[PDB]
């Protein structure tokens, strides 16, 4: 022990960090279709899409920051500063008293009659997505490196309980605060989080007086030698082009798992939703942000289970030494969930042609088949154990191969080509929608899907994931030759 | 080079001996159902259980006598002449000149009205199972024997060309003698077999001259001590003991593909089927061995595109260089396979309920749907990247893991184990036929499948593949660090 208040700094943190995050992206579509803006669906998915565009594609460009310029804890400073000072822009909006002072004074409200306050929203999301991006490639590194001095074992022990503390952060907002949202008064709803953005700049600022830091490497990005005498220099550029066709190959990973995490709330909207006695019925409605939690709370669950008796016996048996075997058994989930995913939507299709009960969750009617939603646990337990399995092992291999002088630029670049798959992931639901091919052609998300083939979409995923699965298990052996023998 | 007539002749034995097999067990419920015997369908398939029965259990007996008291060149070749004295019994009987030598004689022609001639094919089939039994045990390790001393990628290139012609027997037999037995007579359909067992006889004795054998080794088995001091003789238990939990684990894998193997013919007899100009049409009917011999086609393809292509690529790149990797390929393929076969179902099971088209294969209406037969493609080439991935692997490994005194032994207890798995499978498929389950209980095999479930089948063995797979890649990383490690 001796730093335990070192980690429980960075856990909390992170906790807040992300329970902001996932607070501006739970209810933030529904908010642009309202008084202060009254925009359309495309506009409004489009805010987010590019919102979370700016956070993958800013998040290496933050790990230069923090390790050219800044000592990654000034850094990881000046971004929550920035990110605070974007979050205050919603609660701002919300509020008709400072409404006026935004812009104008936004007069439509029943939407009757080209967007309102575009700037001011727009510098929030843009700067938002900067601190997003600038803190997530920063946290994970110089969190880590309060136990590196440890071994492997150490960090990877933290990572559970970082993973965990980012999945609790991720309730307490989805719960709480998106409900909040939705329900009840809606000024305090964006505030808490702006309030959850400070309380985790005040406790990194009490907490930095017990971080290791490490002072900053200007002299580190301008030795990238492309051309072929300084040593040390060497290794830190093979040890870098040695770890691009890994992410390459991850890039469908990211694919199949984004894909998947939007088809499946999707899909849970179009099941049988038991009512709360009194807390879904009217005058208020359930959130959909609690169907979406339906995963991080399985994962809560989980990670207690993994640090303390999966790890020990698999670490006492000599069994998954290595994080990129942990990788290839949770994409190997992942793919086995999304043929359970397309078992249980071929067995839901079916139902839907006898009967449909209607059911009202974001105030929008959605007919549902008879059959309950804890159906969806087999395949929820799959990617849980996926996740506890796969991106745990990914965050700590992109902390433990990259170089000692490159380490959030490198995180950076791991964000940045998870964000990447995301989009690619995004064009092939594209793809599919097409007039050539009848799956998911509907409409957009958040419809109705009854009239589309769900179950061939998640075949074609299970597919692509198991083709992704052998790939990365081909690429692995060749790289973990380098590790220990070459 | 030099030894090549040594590996001609024992893969000439082994295809006319596989031919022979597959020739008996490719009509023999119809031929019990005929004029001689009349029997019903229950004592029809009682008989061939039996015999598979008998040829699996004897199995490891043949190792144990081609150890202790044979030499295992005279243990085959007295097993392949009490195979060819048992196989003379079915062209008696369908001889009528004969028919009369043999019990009685016949009269019941169109089975207006407790068994015929039981004792003469009882026999015959009993002794035919017991050569199939002891050759099939002491014909893999005696071939493989013949270069044995130039390494084991030697072995594992002979156990390709091994399997291949298992499989060009295996279609020779399908294809062309079930086809006689069916349409043309029937009599000569049953010598062609005997024939091609005497022939393999003949080239096995004359192929002795060239063969490398190894003096019989009696006081072996007397010394498996079990109470805990000759050297090498303790090795040889630890090097026994250390097996048998990879078979327990195999045996899964066994009933998975054999349920797999009956499954995709029943479900093959109900899809949409060509038909040749003037081949099946009247008064002739298409045999359902070319069902079952449609991949057995598609392995006789594939292998020489992995001996020549996928060996040297994998054995250049350092990818799986032991054999339970590569039966952890075969079985992740397995699984692919059924997770397909299950979709397939699933789509071909939404089409009997609008439109069923009427065929005629065994002389009996099949109520197919409007769906070609080459959709099964995919499911199949997946089984033929599975065996040549697994089967082969297993074989080796096998024949590599036994001790040098205890070989054709521990061949025969992988046999046996092997259709421990497939009594296994069949009591799976009996236990999922009961009232409370409804998946597959229309009736018995080669019926309708229209009222059965076979896609939650599928879905099921897929499950039971993978569950099976986690445990093999458990236990194969226990067993490897033995190899060269401790
Ligand atoms: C791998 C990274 C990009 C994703 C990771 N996701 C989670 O932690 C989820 N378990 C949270 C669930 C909320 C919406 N389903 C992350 O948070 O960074
Ligand atoms: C693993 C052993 C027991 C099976 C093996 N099977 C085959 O070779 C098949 N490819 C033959 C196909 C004919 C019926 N589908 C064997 O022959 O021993």
């Amino acid at each position: 022990a001796g730093r335990r208040a070192a980690c429980g700094a960075v856990l909390l943190t992170e906790l807040l960090e992300r329970a902001a995050f996932y607070g501006i992206t739970s209810n933030l579509v529904l908010f642009l279709n309202g008084a202060p803006f009254c925009w359309e669906g495309a506009q409004a998915s489009e805010a987010l899409l590019l919102f979370m565009g700016l956070t993958y594609l800013g998040s290496p460009f933050g790990g230069w920051l923090a390790d050219a310029r800044l000592g990654r804890a000034r850094a990881i400073l000046l971004s929550l500063a920035l990110y605070l000072l974007g979050m205050l822009a919603f609660p701002l909006l919300a509020a008709p008293a400072t409404r006026a002072a935004l812009c104008g004074s936004a007069r439509l409200l029943n939407c009757t009659a080209a967007r309102c306050c575009s700037p001011a929203t727009f510098a929030g999301l843009v700067l938002v997505g900067l601190g997003v991006a600038t803190v997530k490639a920063n946290i994970t590194p110089f969190g880590a490196d309060q136990v590196k001095d440890r071994g492997p074992e150490a960090t990877r022990r933290f990572f559970n309980w970082f993973y965990w503390s980012i999945n609790l952060g991720a309730i307490l907002s989805l719960g709480g605060i998106a409900y909040i949202q939705q329900n009840v008064s809606f000024v305090t709803g964006y505030a808490i989080p702006t309030v959850c953005v400070g309380l985790a700049f005040v406790v990194f600022l009490c907490g930095q007086s017990v971080f290791i830091t490490k002072p900053p490497d200007g002299s580190a990005f301008t030795d990238m030698f492309k051309i072929l005498f300084t040593e040390e220099k060497v290794e830190d550029v093979k040890a870098l082009v040695k770890i691009v066709p890994v992410f390459l190959a991850l890039i469908p990973y990211w694919t199949v798992y984004f894909q998947m995490q939007t088809t499946y709330v999707l899909q849970s909207l179009h099941l049988r939703i038991p009512e709360i006695s009194n807390i879904t019925t009217t005058p208020h409605t359930l959130p959909a942000a609690w169907l979406t939690m339906f995963d991080a709370v399985l994962i809560l669950l989980l990670i207690p289970l993994k640090d303390k008796l999966v790890d020990p016996i698999l670490r006492r048996h000599g069994l998954l030494p290595s994080s990129l075997k942990r990788i290839a058994v949770g994409m190997f989930f992942v793919m086995c969930s999304a043929f359970a995913a397309g078992i249980l939507e071929s067995k839901r299709l079916n139902l839907v042609k006898e009967k449909t009960i209607n059911q009202t969750i974001g105030n929008v009617v959605y007919h549902a088949a008879d059959l309950s939603l804890w159906w969806q646990v087999p395949q929820y337990l799959l990617i849980g154990i996926s996740e506890i399995f796969a991106s745990i092992a990914g965050l700590e291999f992109a902390y433990s191969a990259a170089p000692k002088s490159m380490q959030s630029a490198i995180m950076g670049l791991f964000f940045f080509f998870s964000g990447v798959g995301s989009f690619v992931g995004s064009g092939l639901l594209a793809l599919v929608s097409i007039k050539a091919i009848g799956w998911m052609s509907s409409h957009t998300d958040f419809g109705n899907i009854n009239g589309c083939y769900l179950n061939y979409y998640f075949f074609l995923l299970a597919a692509i994931q198991g083709a992704t699965l052998l790939l990365f298990l081909i690429i692995s052996v060749k790289y973990d030759h380098h590790r220990d023998h070459q």
